[PDB]
């Protein structure tokens, strides 16, 4: 498959299998942020769900306890130093998907104490009534791209454990984001400020990990009302996150956003398959499969001769250096 020959591109592209990481950029001299490593960790995931080719399916699951390895090898195994809530949550997020496909409860262990650390300390109430900071050494904002992951990783560790203290986590979480980070009809805002209020700038990410939770909230508690308040968010996405063409917007120059396709697929996957199940949203789901099919084929049509994709699915066909978030985005859509 496309998908296929995508991940195996990438890999050969960016994948440095002496460091375990990915490089940042095919000039191959500075590996991947860590945040943004969890996200390629998942992309490895999801392209070793998707395949069949069995040389491909058992190197990508090597390279899921890879990852990790190269990962805990540079910045260690506990995580609930770093300052950043969102590093820690989107690898909390990682270990329980991690956990899922191996069964090695090192996973297990990563994800539970990562998700306990930033959700147990890290929720306030005085603050936006409700919400989990941004950051753990200055509290001055609470964030959709901590929140909305975070209810991700609640929903995954209710799925392992069976515990309702991770759904009820998840609704809370959830809940209070759609209150405070949204518009209520499906425009996910960037954060709230203390000194400045809400920032309702949209964006792919924050877009797609409401998406990926409020499905995920749908399927295990039976209201409806998520799955509406998924549809909403992806209506949001597809009708105002695109240029003229309906092509999905390339957001740099900044380096976390660049990528954040990658997230959005990931996720519009979760819905896509949900809608085509349940039979639900018809007429929308009709548009919505029209809608990714173009953008996906638009993606792989900006393909280079090394069959990779930089994150302008639009525009020139470039040479030169490609990144390694940004051309992640297209691997992901063909692996879904
Ligand atoms: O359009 C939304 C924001 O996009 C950029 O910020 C990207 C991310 O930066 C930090 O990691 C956090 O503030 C995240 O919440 C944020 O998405 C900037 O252009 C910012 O000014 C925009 O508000």
């Amino acid at each position: 498959s496309d998908g296929d020959t995508a991940m195996k591109a990438f890999n050969d592209t960016f994948w440095d299998p002496n460091a375990k990481m990915f490089w940042k950029d095919s000039k191959r001299e500075k590996h991947q942020d860590a945040w943004v490593e969890a996200e390629l960790w998942e992309l490895v995931m999801d392209a070793y769900q998707h395949t069949s080719d069995p040389a491909l399916k058992a190197e990508l699951k090597t390279q899921i306890d890879d990852v990790y390895d190269g990962t805990v090898a540079k910045y260690g195994q506990d995580w609930t130093n770093n300052p950043f809530n969102d590093d820690i949550m989107w690898w909390a997020m990682g270990s329980a998907r991690a956990y899922q496909i191996t069964g090695n409860p090192r996973y297990l262990e990563a994800a539970r104490d990562h998700f306990d650390f930033v959700y147990d300390t890290q929720w306030d109430e005085e603050f936006a009534n409700g919400g989990i900071w941004w950051l753990n050494s200055d509290h001055n904002t609470k964030n959709a791209c901590i929140n909305f992951p975070a209810a991700q990783a609640a929903l995954y560790l209710y799925d392992i454990t069976k515990d309702e203290h991770y759904l009820n986590a998840a609704t809370k979480i959830f809940r209070w984001g759609k209150t405070m980070l949204t518009d209520g009809n499906g425009k996910v805002f960037d954060r709230i400020e203390i000194e400045h209020g809400a920032v309702p700038d949209a964006t792919h990410y924050n877009q797609g990990t409401y998406i990926g939770s409020a499905v995920g909230l749908y399927k295990a508690t039976g209201n409806a009302v998520y799955l509406d308040d998924a549809v909403k968010a992806a209506k949001f996405t597809k009708n105002h996150l695109v240029d003229s063409n309906g092509v999905l917007n390339y957001e740099g120059p900044n380096g976390d956003l660049k990528g954040g396709k990658t997230i959005l697929m990931r996720n519009l996957a979760h819905l896509q398959k949900t809608l085509d199940e349940t039979g639900q949203y018809p007429e929308f789901s009709a548009e919505f499969d029209e809608w990714l099919a173009f953008n996906i084929e638009m993606a792989w049509s900006h393909r280079n001769s090394d069959h990779i994709v930089d994150g302008n699915w639009a525009g020139q066909l470039l040479s030169g250096t490609y990144e390694s978030w940004s051309s992640a985005a297209a691997v992901q859509a063909l692996n879904g």
